[PDB]
């Protein structure tokens, strides 16, 4: 449990402080972008305008992903997509893939594969009644792991929170403020081959309002 990993060379770092920082990012769905206080504010144009906002860079396998997160207003839900690519290995933005509009089934039951970890799952009463973070693997919407979510409701927040995700072949580990939340080891024969490289994206279920800062990707060094 909690195998030792160190961050290696920095592969990518985005402060997310101004519009120029998300210049080539791809917004799928009705997300609203703002940079008040020199930080990325993500909201929605309508109450059910769910979306996925993608970083355009293809990241390799064996990485540690970090970012600052601040839950500002609920109801809502957040989710990080990673190791995302076409089912045949196509670039997530290759024109040959079906168009996506932020509608969930397009991501878990479409023509792409990806790991997706939901946190601050507070969109529905059932979710707010038992707070957890869930890790799924698609295509297939397969539940891989879950753990309790220490994130409070906005009223009691002491933002931002330090999010850290490790992805190294079959291994996935997630922590918040250094506290391990969940971990998983894909054997590669239960829910298909192990996912490797791919895009990273930020999803929100409306009417979520959140702030993101200092998104970085480092090489994962296994000790």
């Amino acid at each position: 449990s909690n195998a030792m990993y160190k961050e290696g060379a920095c592969l990518y770092r985005n402060p997310l402080r101004s519009k120029s920082d998300v210049k080539d990012w791809r917004m799928e769905g009705g997300g609203q972008i703002s940079f008040d206080d020199h930080s990325l504010h993500l909201s929605h144009v309508q109450d059910e305008a769910h979306f996925v906002f993608w970083c355009p860079e293809t990241f390799p396998d064996g990485i540690i992903v970090t970012w600052d997160f601040s839950p500002i207003e609920q109801p809502g839900l957040c989710m990080l997509f990673f190791a995302a690519a076409g089912i045949r290995g196509e670039d997530l933005f290759d024109p040959s893939l079906r168009k996506r509009t932020g509608t969930y089934p397009e991501y878990h039951s479409g023509d792409i594969n990806a790991l997706h970890l939901s946190y601050f799952r507070r969109k529905y009463a059932e979710e707010r009644a038992f707070r957890t973070c869930n890790l799924r693997k698609s295509r297939g919407f397969h539940l891989a792991a879950m753990g309790a979510d220490p994130l409070p409701s906005p009223d009691d927040a002491d933002s931002p929170y330090r999010m850290k995700l490790i992805k190294d072949k079959g291994y996935v580990h997630f922590s918040i403020n250094g506290l391990p939340i969940l971990e998983w080891m894909d054997d590669g024969s239960t829910y298909g081959p192990v996912l490797t490289k791919g895009k990273i994206g930020f999803r929100q279920m409306a009417p979520m309002k959140a702030v993101y800062r200092d998104f970085a990707v480092h090489q994962a060094v296994r000790r």
